[PDB]
């Protein structure tokens, strides 16, 4: 059985920064360090950090006065940041710079009292945080997930309307939502294409190339990671069996019995050691040396804040 590796796969710049922010806070201040939400949606990263003294919370009312709190890579609403800001908390912000870019646009629209539409998945922490930058009652902030959501939306003033997106969506499905937005609201203003980040776009391009060669695709990533779910979905729509797995123990022998070419990729939040262990298991199941596909080069790094060097 041949094993192919997607390229790029695995950690993006935002995830490497966010994990380093927690690790470095632990090293400088000691345990406990509180983190608002899983720093990234990866069960191995979050358990690793817990075992070193990070405490993951959903609400600020879970954090003691005077504590160090880090916001996760997904970002937080103004209400959350003010709830921390009003309390005693030393805050470090691990929000990805590519989410912060979107938040600055929503904040600009709110200050103008002009309505904004976000494309994104309801209940996702990044959507909470981005919707949560809009505060002006004179405008409005609306969420859409699909063309049908666009077809039913009504707004106060469609001559003064803009759109933003979540960073970890399907490039293809998002393109269809944007086409519906522009047909419904021909004066709508937005980015050239979407706010989907380089890492999401590149891993989807890479898994497409992988799925063109591989009969089965394994995506290393956790169930609650949107970008990792998009990679599995994309291979499945190409007609390949694709499985989202947290680690090598999840691999069922039937999925690769008789398969001549298995492909492996990993979401932006999944560490490379997980992929190495998956490759080791596929080898026990008859695979050979893993062959990385040629891929688009990535060269972006985001540094930790100077406070945490
Ligand atoms: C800022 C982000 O939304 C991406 C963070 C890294 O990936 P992950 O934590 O898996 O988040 P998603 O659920 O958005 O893919
Ligand atoms: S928004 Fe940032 S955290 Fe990663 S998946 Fe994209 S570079």
């Amino acid at each position: 059985m041949q094993i192919l590796l997607a390229n790029p796969r695995g950690f993006c710049a935002g995830v490497d920064r966010a994990i380093s922010i927690v690790e470095n806070a632990l090293a400088i201040y000691g345990a406990p360090i509180y983190v608002r939400h899983e720093v990234v949606h990866n069960r191995y990263v979050v358990d690793s950090l817990r075992e070193r003294g990070a405490i993951f919370i959903e609400q600020i009312s879970e954090v003691p006065d005077g504590a160090i709190l880090i916001f996760s890579a997904h970002g937080v609403s103004q209400a959350v940041r003010n709830e921390a800001k009003s309390r005693d908390l030393t805050v470090f912000d691990a929000t990805c710079p590519l989410v912060t870019k979107v938040h600055m646009e929503v904040a600009r629209a709110s200050r103008r009292g002009e309505e904004s539409i976000l494309i994104g998945h309801a209940g996702h922490p990044e959507v909470e945080g981005t919707m949560g930058q809009y505060s002006n009652p004179e405008g409005g902030m609306y969420l859409v997930e699909s063309p049908d959501d666009v077809w039913k939306l009504t707004v106060k003033n469609e001559e003064k309307l803009s759109f933003m997106t979540q960073t970890t969506l399907s490039v293809d499905d998002t393109s269809d939502v944007i086409d519906a937005l522009r047909k419904r609201f021909p004066k709508i203003v937005g980015p050239r294409k979407d706010d989907i980040c380089y890492a999401t776009t590149n891993r989807q391009e890479a898994v497409r190339a992988l799925a063109e060669q591989a009969e089965v695709v394994l995506v290393v990533g956790s169930k609650n990671s949107s970008n990792s779910n998009r990679l599995a979905e994309l291979a499945q729509r190409m007609g390949k069996r694709a499985f989202l797995i947290d680690d090598a123990k999840d691999i069922q022998e039937e999925w690769v019995k008789e398969v001549k070419c298995v492909g492996v990729t990993a979401g932006a939040s999944a560490p490379d050691i997980l992929v190495q262990n998956v490759v080791a298991r596929l080898q026990q199941l008859g695979g050979g040396e893993a062959i990385p596909l040629e891929g688009r080069e990535e060269n972006i790094v985001f540094e930790v804040p100077k406070e945490l060097r």
